[PDB]
This record gives structure tokens, sequence and C-alpha cells, in this order.
């Protein structure tokens, strides 16, 4: 294609010993064979610059899990190819000119025992560095037992060992139980992706440092997470548009000195944002929160099992700044739980020195803008509602009502 | 070029029976012929993954409107090719080594009766999905009758039917009366583009959901819009650098539960930001606003027809949070209208529950930081100026002066 | 490769008369010859659309400085190839599967007479427009005399003449004394790059207009800047993750009406943010600041030579809004200078009308959240700590303590 052996076209690559295998029949086998070719040529610790695998637009079945265990591998298509399988699956498609995702289109047809389309993992040192996934579509094809389960055991990309400077951009993920998982992420960027109609969208697991999640469109399923981070330090979440219907839109557990800023959140259940298990010294600011109710008939009775006293934001930990957010709550009174309760917008479940400053709430019913658990200490609530919209069971919260 | 029939090089493609029609002579006609080839091969609703059209760097005339009516079409160049035709048209260009835009350079030379270079439109179902425009230049060549009119009747890209997951990134738009129009946008991303010296930059018309406009440079013309949204919900506008000389920099009509955060706004006219016709429950926070006067001599006398009492922000609607913004106003008294007027920074023209909080205003003359119309109800003004800079004609406004 | 003479593959280009020079032996010489070919063919101000130079993944030595003096030149690889040379240089690498950066890997071996790998410079007119650097690695190979100096007199990209609409995206910079320099930057976008283990990361010098620095991962050296801007107007710095160990993370000199919003800052020294020499009317908001101490043994005793009274933010200028930020200070008392001092979080070193509002500080020791110099005039401090945490040496500071 170019005059470098480090540039591969999946539609031009022949597997020696399996001449009839195509990118169309099993792109997984083609890419595994390409990776082996790279390893045979790049044979010393000073001769491993990596390579690019090009996926032209087309429909490709992946039956064999790809194991990515080389630094500086780029897998690149020409299009994210997103299509709403959810709407397709639940309406009359008579006369429809298209019935499936496209672009650089990988249909994920992995076996139950190696279900991740791409497994990014290396035993040995150093950390896998500078791997790039961009501009292609990962499509789980169907949910089981029906299209509305958000279950199929499939993952798009699973990074399973400690990693540095991975870049995921311009991707499409659809109808995967898990779109993207990154364990032990350092200096990761999940940037300008379409991640929707997946059980779970982006799971940043184990721990991490110096990560950016920015400019993504994300929508998960009622039993799954949209964005999850575990034990992240210095995670920055900005410019994302999170829409239904994950159990949560942003879920942090043991995350400290992180920032969630300049995002839009739309959710159909309580607990759209969760700072769990002691999240300390985080900035939660300049975000738009919309709590509404399900309007797509196939999901109207679905629930994440939480009631309206849980909070739009549910925070457990110390010294978070929750400031300059707008909350627009509109849930029919017959769909609030428990019956006749005032919904809670921000729940401080516990922790020391949390500050809630300059937040505007609109609700269709009487709501507590802020409830602070009795266990909360040295809390500040500034200009986040009149006295009658703030409930402190904690005896030492300083409250300045909105004048 | 690659071993896929879904990869087209506009410079390699020949129209059978029309050998003199090339990318150079009419790239419009070439791309229409490419799209006819896609439809010929991709002939069922399960065999339409789409294609990529590659535009090498070069100068290409477009005489024939391109009709994009296939999902997952990527039109991709190698460069946005932006050049200030405005400065070129108004100074001595003796010894200049370049006089026009470049990169993947499409010169829009459309007839008055099909004036849009790209018309993205499908009568039928489903919605056009996953179309990508990236890394090329759309150049309308000249404004008439001279370069300073911002008039030529040309559009760069017009999405005229309901769409899902379209991606516009790394583009250059110059000297078009309309750069980009997207009607009925769902999950649209307008990201990291150069949209400047156009009459209008980005018009998101009719309605839309779950859209992101991020990381763009935009400058329009005195009769046109920079960013317009009509009846959008959950529009996120973040990380953009809006400069002159649009009639406005951000104009919403009937937009609800949208967010404008972490942007730079510089304008030379009143009404830089307009929330019009009942915009409700929007977040306007962490933005920098600069109101100056025209410095470029050719435009010194140009105006958008509004006076300095219209507002830097003009808001008509309910329950908006306008907080944590800086306004730098510097207009010579000789250029203020009406003469001797105290300029208004934020005008609440009407509506219920609007909150103005923690805003810093610098002005070269005495200004009212906030003016609230007599019709405004349950308004809050906090820490947005001394008492002498806040004017409420509404009797129920709660005002805390800056200490 | 494509049917355009404006598309160049560095691995396929032969220098006439120098048949032994490959992209591997001296990519600098190959790219200079490509640029000579462009100038041969593109010889009038209406025939200069530019070109793309494609760098396949691989290891390339650059001995010869590239002079970029054409508009709309795109230099594009397929990967940023980042690798921590710093960790490699300071631990036992026995059994390591990789020992250097990769992707589209340019090893910068420039002589001291021409030390910048890419010099972007045109004497003549007009300003260089629309140049794109993307998706390749600039690697200075080693620091002098050892890995921990952050000195080698090498620069990755130096834009030395006035420029418009330059785009730097998806790059990797490692082990350069200066990664990226852009002088007289107009409508520049430094977007989604890895700029790390460089003495200095991004230097925006001389002056500039309408620039965006967004979505970058940056970490510099203790004698150098991470982001520097000189005399910038309307610079937007958003969505960046700045980590150690620059002397500073953000350093402005004479920058006015700029916005630093929605970033993450981690530093190991005082003066993480410096608004020097009359920075006025700047928005510093919705940022997370973490002041810690060095944990990486080779640097434990390295300092930027500043004491803890310098400030996490050091501000010399008028009418800045420093608002809605979180500061997490944790420095062992034995590492605070001078001994027994209260660290300063925000120092107003001088200037008129600065506003400090809605900032949350956590420290391990007694700290002054805000100190205002004797020279500070008409300062305002709101809800940024108790009265005992605010020091005004100035007699005219209006102070509202956190309730
Ligand atoms: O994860 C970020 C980054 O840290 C490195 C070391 O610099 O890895 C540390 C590691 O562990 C941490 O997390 C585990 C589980 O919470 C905890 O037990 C340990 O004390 C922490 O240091 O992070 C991953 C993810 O859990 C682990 O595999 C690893 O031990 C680096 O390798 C990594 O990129
Ligand atoms: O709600 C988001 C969630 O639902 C999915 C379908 O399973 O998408 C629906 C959608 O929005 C609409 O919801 C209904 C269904 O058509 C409609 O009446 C309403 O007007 C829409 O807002 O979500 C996006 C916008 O957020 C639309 O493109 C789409 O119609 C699923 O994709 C998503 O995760
Ligand atoms: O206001 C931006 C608007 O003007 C255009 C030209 O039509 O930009 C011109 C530009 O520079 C010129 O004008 C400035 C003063 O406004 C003057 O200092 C300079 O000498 C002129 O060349 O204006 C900004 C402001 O400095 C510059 O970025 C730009 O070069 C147009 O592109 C834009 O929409
Ligand atoms: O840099 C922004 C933009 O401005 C232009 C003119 O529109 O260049 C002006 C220029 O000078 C300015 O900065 C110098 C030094 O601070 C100052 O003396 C002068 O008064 C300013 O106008 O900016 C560069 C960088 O310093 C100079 O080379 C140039 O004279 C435009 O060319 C440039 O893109
Ligand atoms: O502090 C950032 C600075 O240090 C460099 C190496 O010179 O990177 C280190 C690194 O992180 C850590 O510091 C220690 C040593 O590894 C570790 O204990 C701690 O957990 C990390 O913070 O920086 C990034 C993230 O900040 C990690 O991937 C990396 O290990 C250098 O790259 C950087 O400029
Ligand atoms: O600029 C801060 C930097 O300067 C040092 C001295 O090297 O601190 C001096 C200090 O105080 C003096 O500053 C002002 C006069 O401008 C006045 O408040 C005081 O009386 C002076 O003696 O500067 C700040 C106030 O601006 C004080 O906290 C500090 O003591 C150095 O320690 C510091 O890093």
């Amino acid at each position: 294609p170019l005059n470098s052996p480090n540039v591969y076209d999946v539609t031009a690559w022949r597997i020696k010993g399996q001449p009839k295998v195509t990118a169309e029949s099993d792109i997984g086998a083609v890419i595994n064979d390409i990776i082996a070719d790279i390893k045979k040529r790049q044979s010393t610790p000073e001769t491993r610059p990596g390579a690019v695998v090009i996926i032209p637009p087309g429909d490709y079945d992946l039956h064999t899990q790809v194991v990515v265990d080389v630094d500086y591998l780029t897998i690149a298509g020409f299009g994210h190819g997103f299509f709403s399988r959810s709407i397709k699956d639940n309406v009359d498609t008579t006369g429809w000119l298209n019935l499936q995702p496209g672009g650089s289109h990988i249909r994920v047809l992995t076996p139950p025992t190696s279900p991740q389309a791409f497994l990014v993992r290396r035993d040995g040192s150093p950390r896998l560095s500078g791997i790039v996934f961009k501009d292609f579509c990962l499509d789980g094809v169907s949910f089981v037992p029906d299209g509305n389960s958000y279950k199929n055991g499939k993952t798009g990309i699973d990074v399973a060992s400690d990693n540095d400077s991975i870049h995921i951009t311009g991707m499409g993920f659809v109808y995967l139980e898990h779109a993207l998982i990154v364990r032990g992420a350092d200096a990761l960027r999940v940037h300008d992706n379409m991640v929707a109609e997946c059980g779970n969208c982006v799971e940043l697991t184990g721990a991490g440092q110096a990560t950016i999640v920015s400019d993504n469109l994300m929508g998960a399923g009622p039993e799954g997470v949209t964005l999850l981070a575990e034990n992240h330090e210095g995670l920055l979440v900005t410019g994302n548009n999170f829409f239904p219907r994950g159990r949560s839109l942003l879920e942090f557990t043991g995350c400290n000195r992180c920032s969630v800023t300049s995002n839009r959140f739309q959710g159909f259940y309580p607990g759209m944002m969760r700072l769990l298990n002691g999240c300390k010294e985080n900035l939660i600011t300049s975000n738009h929160f919309r709590r509404g109710t399900e309007g797509f008939p196939p999901f109207i009775d679905r629930t994440n099992g939480l009631d309206d006293l849980y909070g739009v934001i549910h925070a457990m930990g110390d010294n978070n700044l929750i400031s300059n957010n707008l909350f627009a709550y509109d849930v029919p009174p017959g769909k609030i739980a428990p019956a006749g309760a005032q919904p809670t917008i921000m729940l401080i479940a516990g922790g020391d020195g949390n500050v809630i400053a300059t937040n505007h709430v609109i609700s269709n019913v009487d709501t507590q803008h802020v409830v602070l658990d009795g266990s909360a200490t040295r809390s500040k609530v500034l200009d986040s509602g009149a006295a009658s919209t703030i409930t402190s069971y904690s005896p030492d919260t300083a409250i300045r009502p909105t004048p």
C-alpha cells in the first residue's frame, strides 16, 4: 500500500496456510496474523516501532479474538458507522434502506470463552505504550434473549494490563455488553467517540492517573455504567454528552483529585452521578443535569432499582466542590418513589468539608435541592436553594439560602 | 489504492463516457458518479456499509451539487487549507506568495438553483446515519459585489433530512454565505473545525438532541450567525473560540436544557449571545465574553443594527443559570448607541426564575452589569456587581451586591 | 500511492543524486527534497494548495533540519508512539520488550547550528497559513549529559514567522528541550497531543490571537514551561491534563482577555500557574489544582527554586476572575520553604480589581488561601476560605469569608 512493511491493509493480507480466510470471513484471524508478521520483523527491544492496520469501509465478521501485545499498534478505519439497532429492533422496518451499522464495520462474533473482540494485554515489561484505536465500528450485532436485554457477554476493546498513552478516538461502539474497558490506565485519552446502545460504555478499572475522557457521545443500558472510574487520580471528564439509559451516567469509586466539568447529563433514573466509597477532593462543576422519565415504550417500565431519595448526585467522601451546575428534574408524580416523597437532587451521603455552591434547581414537584446525611461534617451549602429546599440532618452544616 | 471497492481516490476516479470530467474540472460530478457506483454495488439494506472518498491536497472546482443519500459516507481530505480571503481582498498583495485557500481545496462554484456544494438528504427511512466530513476545505471563492458583503448564495454542507451520529471535524470553511447547516440533528458532533469569513458558520435548524459543538474556531459576518440552534435539547457548546463579526456569536431560539461552558466569545456588536423565544433551563457558565469595537478599517462603519442596551447576553426565557463568566467591555463613547447610554452587559428581557451569579464585569464607561425587565419574575442576582450596576424594573428580584 | 503529485510517502521518495539517503538514514533530507519538488510544481500564488507528507510507522533518523516554508503542508504519521524514556533511564530495564518510543518515530539528531527538527519559517508574505502536524512522534533520544537534565538544545517544531490556522493534533513529543514553539500564532489549535518528558512543552511566543490549546496531556522539566503564552489575546486553554514537573504548568506574560477553564493541574513546586507582567481581564475558573511533592526518586531533591509563599497561582495584573477552582495542597512540613511558613494558594502579587470567588482549598498544614500584596488595589475575596485564611497586606480588599 505504502513503501513500508509497517502498513497493513486487512483487505490485501493473505494468511499463509489459510489462503481462503478474508477480512470479511474472519478479520480477527487476519489481524492476529498481521501482529505475528510485525513480531517476526520487529525482533529486538530497539527495533519495535509498531505498525498501522487499515480497515477500509465494509462488513467484516470477527470470530477470533485479536490479542494486541505490541507497543505503538494503530488500528484505524475511515468511519465510526453508528446505527440505532435499538430503534431498528423495536419498530416496523418495512421499506428501511439500511438495517445495520456500517463504516469500517466489525461484527463481533467471538466465542463465549474469548468474548472480547480486541484483548490488549502483555505479560512482562514495560507497560504497553502508545496503542491507537480510531475511526472504526465495533458492533455486537444482537442482544439475547431479545434486543432489549443489553446482554450478550461481548466486549469491544479490553485493555487488561498496565498501559501508558493509549488513544481511543473517532470510534463507534454499538450493541456490545461492554464497549471499552481500560485497567491500570496512565495518560489515557478516550476522545470524540460514539459509544451508545451498549450495556456498559467506558470502564476505567483497577486504578489510573493523568487520564482525559472528552467530547464523547455515550448511552448505556439500565444494568450498566456509562462512565465508570475505579481508584483514578487526576481523571478529567469534560465536553461529554451522556444520555440514557445506564444505571448511572458517571460512577466514581475511590476516585480522588479528579474533575468532572463542562458535561451534559441526561438520565431516566435516580443516581445519574455516583461518587462512592470515599471520593475525596474532586471538582464537580459547570455540568448540566436533566433527570426525566423514559419515553421509548419498550423500556417505559425499566428501573435501576434506586428511589428518588438516592440523589441525581450521590456523594460519599471528603472536600468535593459541587458548584455552578444546573439540575432540571421533571418526573410524573406517579413515577416518583417512594410515593409522595420529595426527590433529592444532591445527596451528601457522608464525608467532611464538602462545598455545594451556586447550583440552580428546577423541578416539576417540591424537591430538596440538597440533603446532607447526619454523618456529614463541616459541610457548606451556598446559593443552591432557599432554606425550605435544604435538609441538613448534620448539625454543623453552614447554609446560605439563595436570597 | 487499497484492496476494497469502498475506497475512492477522487483524482483516480474516471466517469466512463466523460473522460474530461476530473476532480479538477468538477469534483461534484466525480463524487456523484462515485455515489452512483456505491449504490450499484451496495444494493440491499444489509450490504450498505458505505465508503470513503479521499481528496488529496490540490485545487478542485465543484460546479455540480453533490447529493449525499447513503449512510456511512466519509468524505476526507488531508488539510483544512484556511486562508484569510478577507485580509487578501482589503490590503496590497504585491509580492504575496499565496492569494487563495489550499489543502484539500474545493472551490464552490455551484449554480444559483442548486447552491449547496453538498446536499445531505434522503426521502425515506431510516434517518441518514454516521456520515463523516473531515480534513478538507470548502471555499466559496468570492463575496459579491465585493469581498466585504458576506453574500454569494453558496452553502458548504446542508443536511436537509433527519440524521443520527454525523461527524464534522478538521474542516476548513471560508467565503461561503452558509458554511454548515444541519436540520434535525441527533447525536451530531461539530468538532475541531475552522469556520471563518463565512456569512453564517453553523446553523442547527428545525430541532435536535444530544449534540456537541466543541473545539471550533468560528468567525461569521454582520448579517449572519456564528452558532445558531433552533429548538435543540441537550446541546453542549464547549471549548469553542468565537471571534467577530457575526450579528451574534451564540443564538438559541426555543432551546431548552442546553449548556454553553468553557468558551471564548469576542464580538464588535451588542447581542453577542441571544437566548430568544422562551429558552428554558440552560447553563451559561465559565465563559469569557469580550465586547470590543471593529479595528479592521474596511468594516469600521458596519453594525448589526442593535444598541448597547440590547445586552452582551440577551435572555428571554425561564430558569437559566448565567454564572461564573467574565465580561470585558471596551467601546469608545463615540461608538456607543444611543449616544451617552450606559451599556447593559446581561439583559433579562423576560421570564421566570433566572439566576445571575458570580459574574465579573470590566467596562471603560459606566455600565449596568445586569438589567431585569419589568416582566421578569423570581430573578436572583448574586455577586455580579455593586448595587449601582444592577437595575431590576421587576419588584420581586433578590439582589446581593458584590461586597 | 494516490493519483495526485501532492501526496508523498517518505519511504518511497528518492533524492536524485543522493541514492543512499533513505527516510531511515535522514528523513530531514528526504522531507526537504519533497518540499523542493512541491515548490518546483507549485510556482504561482493561485497554484499553491500544498501537499501531504505521509510517515509510515518506523524508526527514522533526522540529521538535517526541515524548513517548512509552504502553506497547507500536512506532515502526518499513524501514531504518537509515546514511551517514558524518563522511567527507562532510571530503572533496571533487564528483560524489557521495548526501550524507545515508536509509531511514526522521528529520532531528532539535529546539530547545534540548526537544532529545531522542523523550522516553520517564511521571510516574505503573507503569513504561513493552514500547516498541519499530526499523528507522529518527535523524540530527542537523550538529555545531556544524562536523562534527568531536561537539556539537549533540540526543538521538535519551531514556528518562527507569523502564522494563521496552524493545526497540531495527535502528536507525541518526548525528550526534547523544546517540544513545540509557535511565534505570532493566529487561530492556532494545539489539540489532543501527548507532550511529555520535554524541558519545555508548548511555547506560544511574541504575541497571538484567537488560539485554542485543548485536550492535551503535558508534563515538562523543572527549569522549563509546560504551557507558556506571551502577549496572547483571546487564548482559550481548556480540557488539558497538566502534570509535573515543569517550573510551571501554565505561565502567561502580558496575556489579556484569555480563559483558562476546565483543566487538571498537578505540580510538585510552587508557581504551578503564573499570570506575569500585567495579565488583565483573564478568566481562571473550573480548574482542579493539586500541589504535591516529588515521588520519583531521581528527582526528589530537584526544585524550581521558588518558596511556598510564591502561590499555587501567582497573579500580577488587573481585573482577573479567579473563581470556582479546587486546590488540594499536600506537602510534608519538612519540604515547605521557608521553614514553618504558611503556604500561599493564591498570591495577588499586584494589580487592580482582581476577584477571587467560590474556591475550595484543602491543605495538610495551615495555609493562606489568598494573600494580597500591599500594592493590590480594589481586590474582592468571596467564599474562598474563613477570614483567618485571607491575608490582605493591601488596606482596600473587600472580604466575605465562607459562612
Ligand atoms: O494504574 C495507574 C498506573 O500505576 C502503575 C504504577 O505506576 O500501576 C499500579 C497498579 O496498582 C494500583 O492499584 C491497585 C488496585 O487498586 C492497588 O492494589 C495498588 O496499591 C495501586 O498502586 O495499577 C494497576 C490497576 O489496578 C495495577 O495493575 C497496578 O498494580 C502503572 O503500572 C499503571 O499504569
Ligand atoms: O434515550 C436514549 C437511549 O434510547 C435510544 C433507543 O433505545 O435512543 C432514543 C433517542 O432519543 C429518543 O427517545 C425516543 C425514542 O425514539 C424519542 O421519542 C425521543 O424524541 C428521542 O429523544 O436517543 C437519541 C437522542 O438522545 C436519539 O437519536 C434517539 O431517537 C438509545 O440510542 C439511547 O441510548
Ligand atoms: O475580527 C475578526 C475578523 O476579522 C478578520 C478579517 O476580516 O480577521 C482579521 C484579524 O486581523 C486584522 O484586524 C485586526 C484588528 O481587528 C488588526 O490588528 C490586524 O492588523 C488585521 O490584519 O482580526 C483578528 C483580530 O486581531 C485577527 O485574528 C485577524 O487576523 C476575519 O478573519 C475575522 O472573522
Ligand atoms: O501574533 C498575532 C498576529 O498579529 C500580527 C498582525 O495581525 O502580527 C503582529 C506581531 O506583533 C505584535 O507583537 C509584537 C511583539 O510583542 C509587538 O511589538 C507588536 O506591536 C504586536 O503587533 O506579532 C508577531 C509576534 O510578536 C510579530 O512578528 C508581529 O509583528 C500577525 O502577523 C500575527 O499572526
Ligand atoms: O510526575 C510526572 C512526571 O514524571 C514522569 C517520569 O519522569 O512520570 C511518572 C508518571 O507517574 C508517577 O510518579 C511515580 C513514578 O512512576 C509513581 O509512583 C506515581 O504513581 C505516578 O504519578 O507520570 C505519569 C502520570 O502522571 C505516569 O504514567 C508515570 O509513571 C514523567 O513522565 C512526568 O512528566
Ligand atoms: O513575590 C512573592 C515572593 O517574594 C518573597 C520575597 O522574596 O516574598 C515577599 C512577600 O512580601 C513582601 O511583599 C509585599 C510588598 O510588595 C508586602 O506585603 C510585604 O510587606 C513585603 O515584605 O510577598 C508576599 C506579599 O506579596 C508575602 O507573602 C511575602 O512575604 C518570597 O518569599 C515569595 O515567594
